[PDB]
């Protein structure tokens, strides 16, 4: 199935938009959490979302920065979903998971994209 | 329209495939030439003067277009200024990898520049 | 010689640090200005006309130089054509990351272009 | 200590140069192997080198392509040495492991560099 994860530091942030995007992109359930993306230890809801998703499911977020603002922890999460065979989609990067007969590059794209964004998120 | 470009420095290369891959994606014309520089490649210059706004310049791979990081970037810049959409047959969909127009441009620049440094050091 | 550049669009920013970080690395002069475009930034233009071959144009970060992917790349191109070594105080050693002159150039282009797309979308 | 690994498909390749570079860069022992970099399963010498190196040691190669021509297997090896706390150096990229007060980027550099090169090696 399709699980989404939404995070905002404050309520003044457009949380409705985020939830609508996740829904629009097929979110069945959305684990919503009001917390900073600096660390995962203080984000039990994320731990629930990651534990709930299972082989075959889809885990969606609007952006990497929503998943976290910690390069190390973010990359750790991206590999967790791979190993668990859960597909990570980013609604702002809808075609990132699309196939183009070059498994090498495609995989290499994600690795680059995700690592760039995971860093950016942390530096900000 | 759609325009292609092919190159083979020597006498022993599968030039037929190169011409057939361009035709596959819809190459209407092909400026075939027989990549260390552009000064000694007029067939390329002709292919660049032909293409105008709205057209699509295509190669099989960036190494065909040239084996010089400096020159290969200068030409991709040329095609852009001229509003000619560059496409690689071996790397289709390079335009929109994610959907975000911001990263699409960035990656396009990135992959091209990877391919260019490879084309040179080889 | 060594030349710096600083910018602050508004009235509430730690402009002192920005001027002190440039001085730290050896900024002899600083063209301070008060980044959505360059047409409305002459102090930058003056900093670019001053720098000549052999000089070193420095900023604190690429976002200072401008918040436009298109324009930020055009200026780094300008500095290169003019043989002016661009350096970022917050990212020193960006020049030689590995030692291989081939990757150094590639990465330089890469990090800059990452920083540029960030400076814009922010 | 400093262990090096040298590989060549054929003897017509300048193996002496490779060995001299490894030595010059401090190679104490050099596991030399005459084999393709397409796979590791058919490279028992590499398996010996990787098993021999231990926490604190250094594992050096002239280039990534020497380590392999398989993006997946290469990345698998780079993480193996990390987890084992063995420092991977590339004599053609001597300053790649150098420190520059930006642990974020530095790590992000390697991830990019290594992933670029690992791909290039495979595609060639």
């Amino acid at each position: 199935m399709i699980i989404g994860y939404a995070r905002v530091s404050s309520l003044d942030q457009n949380l409705e938009r985020q939830l609508e995007n996740l829904k629009t992109f097929g979110a069945e359930k959305i684990f919503t959490e009001k917390q900073s993306g600096k660390s995962i230890e203080n984000r039990p809801i994320l731990q629930k979302a990651l534990n709930f998703v299972e082989m075959g499911d889809r885990f969606i977020v609007e952006s990497i920065d929503r998943l976290g603002r910690n390069y190390n922890e973010v990359i750790h999460i991206v590999n967790y979903l791979k190993d668990k065979e859960v597909q990570l989609m980013i609604t702002s990067l809808p075609m990132m998971n699309e196939v183009t007969g070059n498994p090498l590059l495609d995989k290499f794209m994600k690795d680059l994209i995700i690592r760039i964004l995971a860093m950016v998120s942390e530096q900000e």
